[PDB]
């Protein structure tokens, strides 16, 4: 039993009368689903990676002690405590130090937590939908900075693009059929008028500005 | 106590709980302000209205009981039962049919109960604000058969109108300027060109059909 289990209880205090109460002694398939979705507590309810976690940590805990209780290496230096010949004292600190950077184990797991990994090579698959690359794709690149400043280059001059459009399309309205036919066309044109009719001239066929 | 005052006491039964075992023992202000909202069987709850029906009902019946039980009128007539003389039994059958006449007293209340109330004169007043109108005012009326035609006659003219109207600014707009200055202008008039400018023509400013 625990904390969280107690409280689906109060939640489901309801839902226990009806299954129990009602359902669970009846007869029939009723009481067959009933006596199956019983509420209560749980038969076999232990938690096998709560427990892991006590095993390991208890485990590895009792060797944390033993690597970091060492005799120290400075105090036998003077040779005045304990220590007058120690030949290996230069082996102290090796495992207590290698019990502290355990404390990095999970902190720097794999090799995306031991670096930048947008500049190493298995980003790159990862973003091509895990997909095998050649080596040299870092290289191949395309400058960051033409893709977003032509993107913005872009846009700002079809701004100005719309406002010379419009003075274009006024201009050309105030202008004779003859005009609009035979401006900008091929020296070897003979201008030959065409039959007058409706033809409305509307800037954007949408309703837009 | 009746069946309408139980129903509020299971839909107040959880505010009960917080006034009088909360609130009307709390201390100080509280308490007065739980002691006089306290809930409960009603301090004199009674309804007089349901008590005045039925003295009026049961005082109104024993009149009825009276009045319809008479000696007939018709078994007097052959002089051999009970009744050799009755120079009034021509008047047996005038109590119950006053009774009986007595269950239209509700039915029949008021003049819109008895007739067609729009057919009066006092209708014409409510609906002009219960105001005071000139006794003549329901023979002064306009045809309602030309405001309901008429409202469908325009609508049903408008719509042949909208496409002729686009016929005409159709045939307008293949026009040249100086027809239309001249066609249905004034005699008198002399035509003098004017400038060229650009001006749309747009058949509805609002973007609609
Ligand atoms: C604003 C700030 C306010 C400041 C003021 C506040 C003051 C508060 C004071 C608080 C107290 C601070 C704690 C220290 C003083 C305590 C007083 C005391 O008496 O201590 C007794 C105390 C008592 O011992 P203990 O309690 O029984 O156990 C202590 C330890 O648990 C275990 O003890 P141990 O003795 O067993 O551990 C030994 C270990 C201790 O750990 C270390 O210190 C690491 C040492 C690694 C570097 C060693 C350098 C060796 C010589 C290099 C020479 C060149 C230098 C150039 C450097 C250039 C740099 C680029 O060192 C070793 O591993 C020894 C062997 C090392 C290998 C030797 C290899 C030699 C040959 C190499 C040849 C290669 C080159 C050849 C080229 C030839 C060309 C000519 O012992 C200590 O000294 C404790 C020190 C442990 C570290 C504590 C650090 C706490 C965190 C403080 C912040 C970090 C500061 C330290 C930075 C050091 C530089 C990186
Ligand atoms: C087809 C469908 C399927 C049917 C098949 C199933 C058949 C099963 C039937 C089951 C039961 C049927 C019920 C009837 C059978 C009763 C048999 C029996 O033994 O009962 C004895 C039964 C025993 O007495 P009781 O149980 O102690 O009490 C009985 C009553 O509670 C109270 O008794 P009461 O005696 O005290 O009531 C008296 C009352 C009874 O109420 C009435 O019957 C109303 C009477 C109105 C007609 C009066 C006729 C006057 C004579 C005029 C002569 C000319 C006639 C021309 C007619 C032309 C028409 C355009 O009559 C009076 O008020 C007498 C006073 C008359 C007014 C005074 C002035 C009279 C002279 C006025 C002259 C004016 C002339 C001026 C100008 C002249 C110029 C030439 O007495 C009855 O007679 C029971 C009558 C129950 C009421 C029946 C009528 C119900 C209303 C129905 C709606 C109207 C439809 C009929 C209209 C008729 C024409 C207006
Ligand atoms: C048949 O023989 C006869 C008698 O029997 C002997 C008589 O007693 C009598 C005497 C008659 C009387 C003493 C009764 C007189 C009654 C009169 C004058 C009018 C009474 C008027 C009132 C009591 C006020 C009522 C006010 C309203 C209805 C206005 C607000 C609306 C209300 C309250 C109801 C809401 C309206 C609805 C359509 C919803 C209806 C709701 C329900 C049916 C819910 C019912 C709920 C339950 C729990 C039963 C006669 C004349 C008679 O002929």
């Amino acid at each position: 039993m625990n904390p969280i289990q107690k409280a689906w209880l109060k939640i489901l205090e309801p839902v226990s009368y009806v299954i129990n109460e009602k359902m669970a002694k009846r007869t029939g398939i009723i009481g067959k689903l009933g006596r199956f979705f019983a509420i209560g507590p749980r038969e076999y309810g232990v938690h096998p990676i709560n427990r892991m976690f006590i095993f390991m940590n208890r485990k590895y805990m009792a060797f944390q002690a033993v690597a970091l209780h060492r005799y120290s290496f400075v105090k036998s230096l003077t040779h005045n405590g304990f220590h007058m010949l120690r030949v290996f004292r230069h082996f102290a600190f090796v495992l207590p130090a290698t019990v502290l950077a355990g404390l990095g184990l999970f902190v720097y797991w794999g090799d995306d937590n031991k670096c930048y990994s947008p500049d190493r090579f298995p980003y790159l698959k990862k973003r091509a939908g895990d997909m095998a690359l050649p080596l040299n794709s870092l290289n191949q690149r395309t400058s960051a900075h033409y893709i977003e400043i032509n993107a913005i280059y872009g846009a700002e001059m079809m701004k100005r693009y719309h406002k010379v459009w419009e003075n274009i399309i006024e201009e050309r309205s105030k202008a004779t059929d003859q005009e609009k036919k035979t401006r900008y066309a091929h020296p070897s044109y003979q201008y030959s008028p065409l039959p007058v009719v409706s033809i409305p001239n509307v800037l954007n066929p949408l309703n837009l500005q």
